[PDB]
């Protein structure tokens, strides 16, 4: 339910979104990565920002459990995971992004 055991790390980018997909929470890591203005991400869908909207649909996060390497200069390991509410109602998506050069 509300514990998500997805694997995270301090130097991860991490972006949290709404029911529709569309970012409310991008840290800076993230934008760092992904070089993009905070301004050009907030409330854009997270699939559109993460140039997956041709491969991917919000829909298969939940059964899915593939991380995935994306080209954001860098390589980063996406993972998604859901945002779930003690009713097991899903509230968002989460996406996040690990540095391939990491550890
Ligand atoms: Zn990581």
């Amino acid at each position: 339910r509300r514990l998500d055991s997805v694997i995270t790390h301090m130097s991860d980018g991490i972006i949290a979104t709404d029911r529709r997909g569309r970012i409310r929470i991008v840290n800076d890591m993230a934008l760092k990565m992904l070089g993009m203005a905070k301004e050009d991400i907030i409330g854009y869908y997270m699939l559109s920002v993460l140039s997956l909207e041709d491969e991917f649909k919000l829909e298969e996060i939940q059964e899915n459990n593939d991380s995935f390497l994306l080209d954001l200069g860098l390589i980063a390991r996406v993972n998604f995971s859901t945002i779930v509410q003690e009713t097991g109602f899903v509230t968002g998506y989460i996406a996040v992004l690990h540095d391939v050069t990491e550890q």
